[PDB]
C-alpha cells in the first residue's frame, strides 16, 4: 500500500524527467519523449526512437542504469501488493 | 500445478488483447499482432513492430507495465513448476 | 558445479535448435542464426534480425517462452557458481 | 558499501572492454562504442548499433553471458544499498 504509493510516485518522477529530457535535447514529441522513456527503463527498446546526439547517449547510459531499478521495482510491487491479491479475490469459491 | 494453470490462463488473455488491441488499431495482421504482443511484453522488443500511433504508443506503455509482471511470472513458474522437474527426471539413474 | 554443468548443456542444446531453426526456415548463415538466437533468449533483441515467415513468428514465440528462463538460469549460476567465488579469490589479501 | 565498490569496478571495467573492442573491430566512435557496451549489457538493445563482423557478432555473444550477470548485479545493489536507503532518508518525519 504504502510501498506501492511510493514506487509509482517514484516511477512517475522518473518518468517525468526523461520526457523533459528527451523533448527537450533529442527534440521528441512530450508523448514520444514519455512513450520511449517508458520503453527504455523496460528494455524493451524497440529502436523506433534513440539518442542521436552525444549528450543524449549519455544522459541514456545514466538514465538506465538509475532507473531499470526503480521502475522494475515498482512493476514488481504492482504485480504482487495489487495484481495478485486482485487474482486471487477473482478465484475464492 | 494450479499456480501455472492460472498463470497459463492469464497470459492467455493478455496477449488476446493485445492481439485484438495492435490488429485493430494498429492495422497488424492478427499474427503480427500476437506475435508484436509477446515480442513486447517478453521485452526482446525486436522493433520489427512497434505502434505508429499515439492510442498505440499510450495503450503500449499501459499494457507493458501490467503485463510484464504477468508474464515473467508465468516463464518463471513454466520454468520452476514445469521444466525444472522435467529435466531432474531425465537425470536420476 | 552439477549445477552449471547442466545448465551449460541444457543452454547448448536450446542455442543448437535455434542455429538450425532460423538458418534453414529464416535462410539465415549459421552463424548469424546462432548469434540471433542469443540475442533473443537474453532478450537484448537489435533487431537486425527477426523473422519473416509466420512460421519464424511462431515458434520465435514458443522458442521465447521456453528458452528465457533456460537461459537467464545459465547466467545466474555462471554469475553466483562461477563467476562471485572467482571475483572474490582476486580479493582475500 | 564494499560490496557497491566491487560492483561498481566490475561494471566498469566490463564497459570499458566493450568500449575498447567495439571501437576497434567495429569501427564505433569511442562514446558510441561505450554506449552501445551499456544499451547491450541493459538489455535494452534499441539496435541502433549492432555487430556487424562476425568477429563482432562471436564477441557479443560472449560479452553479453558474461556481463549481463554482473551489470544486472550491479544495479540491483545500486538500487538496494544506495537508492533505497537515500529514498526512505527523504521520508522519516
Ligand atoms: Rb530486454
Ligand atoms: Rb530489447
Ligand atoms: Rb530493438
Amino acid at each position: 500500500d504504502k510501498e506501492f504509493q511510493v514506487l509509482f510516485v517514484l516511477t512517475i518522477l522518473t518518468l517525468i524527467s526523461g520526457t523533459i529530457f528527451y523533448s527537450t535535447v533529442e527534440g521528441l514529441r512530450p508523448i514520444d519523449a514519455l512513450y520511449f522513456s517508458v520503453v527504455t527503463l523496460t528494455t524493451v527498446g524497440y529502436g523506433d526512437f534513440s539518442p542521436q546526439t552525444d549528450f543524449g547517449k549519455i544522459f541514456t547510459i545514466l538514465y538506465i542504469f538509475i532507473g531499470i531499478g526503480l521502475v522494475f521495482g515498482f512493476i514488481h510491487k504492482l504485480a504482487v501488493n495489487v495484481q495478485l491479491p486482485s487474482i486471487l479475490s477473482n478465484l475464492v469459491p
